[PDB]
């Protein structure tokens, strides 16, 4: 049921996505370990998901949690880097798009860094890096990242350096608690409460 439609690069929505995308890039404490060393991105394609039924599965779930959240979805737009990018366009999100071992439990986890997520994009740690070099730091091969509409309700702040929802919320908050420079990851813990609404296929540039 997915169509993908290719966003112009003249398009104000392309712009507004490339903008999230390069303004969140952040140094990491693994000095680039996991995604590679860049401080920012060639984007190559911009395309908008569309798939109705997982909208109004999206939407349906959002309501319900406004509804238990004096009508407030309190809805963000975060990335998600994963192995199972493509399966996550056509299928929606799901308990196997978990990180098991995640520092919030058994859920799945968004960033407001967009270089965080890039982490994930060739699996936990990064992986083996790319599949046609195996270099977790690649500046050749074509990388892809969702930028995602995610509810998060009332969300359960944790101040820090598939599951249930701590009682009496929709999500976790990660604050980060020593990295001055981090921005928040968040975790849900049900596969409805996310869309992945573009699909972001990029490089990352290698530092002048
Ligand atoms: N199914 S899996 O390959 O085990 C997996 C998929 C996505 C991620 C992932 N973990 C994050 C943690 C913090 C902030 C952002 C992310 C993210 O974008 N993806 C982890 C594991
Ligand atoms: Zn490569």
């Amino acid at each position: 049921g997915t169509i993908l439609i290719d966003l112009s690069p003249d398009d104000k929505e392309f712009q507004s996505v490339e903008e999230e995308m390069q303004s969140t890039v952040r140094e990491h404490r693994d000095g680039g370990h996991a995604g590679g060393i860049f401080n920012r991105y060639n984007i190559l394609k911009i395309q908008k998901v569309c798939n109705k039924k997982l909208w109004e599965r999206y939407t349906h779930r959002r309501k319900e949690v406004s509804e238990e959240n004096h009508n407030h979805a309190n809805e963000r737009m975060l990335f998600h880097g994963s192995p199972f990018v493509n399966a996550i366009i056509h299928k929606g999100f799901d308990e196997r798009h978990a990180y098991i071992g995640g520092m919030f439990g058994a859920g799945i986890y968004f960033a407001e860094n967009s270089s965080k997520s890039n982490q994930y994009v060739y699996g936990i740690g990064g992986g083996t890096g790319c599949p046609v070099h195996k270099d977790r730091s690649c500046y050749i091969c074509h990388r892809q990242l969702l930028f995602c509409r995610v509810t998060l309700g009332k969300s359960f702040l944790q101040f820090s350096a598939m599951a249930h929802s701590p009682p009496g919320h929709h999500s976790v908050t990660g604050r980060p608690s020593v990295n001055g420079l981090a921005l928040a990851e968040y975790v849900i813990y049900r596969g409805e409460q996310a869309y992945p609404e573009y699909l972001i296929t990029y490089q990352i540039m290698r530092p002048e």
